[PDB]
């Protein structure tokens, strides 16, 4: 994955500062597995997720299904992250994401910035905006009809 | 927000306020929005930047700048903006918030959920980047955009 144009040359602008960086970082490298069971050990009992495209999910449970929907048709290739800061409890990530449509087979590079929540180390919120039409259309994989 | 006829839900998920000089002026900016002036807007960006509604192609330097954002406000106005979380690291400020937005040629108005990221150098935009999706905009607006 390239570094885009517009990215910051701090050279930490992409290395995690924090514990908390470290572990959304851990959850970066972990997306990669398509498992919904393994990602589902960052999460706190009271958390909750979402591809703001799409309808969020609260609570432990809706969390993984939701996940495990997505990885029955897409697959997370790589992920890129551009940048990782933090403030209060949230993480932010700005990062491309390479998924691949499985019934397509094409793959795309979507740009991604998400935040993510965290108390004692675990996940309480997970949100990632992006533009779902490009996906969809770039893969010709439609999730929103 | 001093737009009464606006109304931004408060969301289940959702800490806002400043607490760097970095976070301050980016949220002077996001109050100066609503004047949908690309003049004004302008002075807060430094020679060297870029901005770039991600849905859309970037603006590379001040010019193109000042002209994509005339340009988006011709055809659209920025009502209101709330911004739940801030936060900042590595003179990048990020900004989860909703922004009321209002297409001119239709009337529609829409509560538009965005994070955005901006960098900043000695106090001015080098970089602002919105992310959020484009298409539930245009089909609550009836306005494409691309
Ligand atoms: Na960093
Ligand atoms: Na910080």
């Amino acid at each position: 994955i390239e570094q885009p144009r517009w990215a910051s040359k701090d050279s930490a602008a992409g290395a995690a500062s924090t514990p908390d960086e470290k572990i959304v970082l851990e959850f970066m490298d972990a997306l990669t597995s398509n498992d919904a069971a393994k990602l589902i050990e960052y999460f706190a009992e009271d958390t909750m997720f979402q591809a703001m495209p799409l309808p969020p999910a609260y609570g432990r449970d809706a969390v993984e299904q939701t996940l495990a929907g997505l990885f029955t048709v897409m697959s997370i290739d790589a992920v890129e992250t551009f940048h990782i800061g933090s403030s209060n409890g949230l993480v932010y990530t700005e990062r491309v994401d390479v998924l691949r449509a499985l019934p397509t087979g094409k793959s795309y590079n979507l740009s991604i910035l998400g935040v993510f929540q965290l108390t004692e180390g675990k996940i309480t919120g997970w949100r990632d905006y992006f533009d779902l039409r490009e996906f969809e259309e770039a893969v010709d994989l439609p999730l929103r009809g």
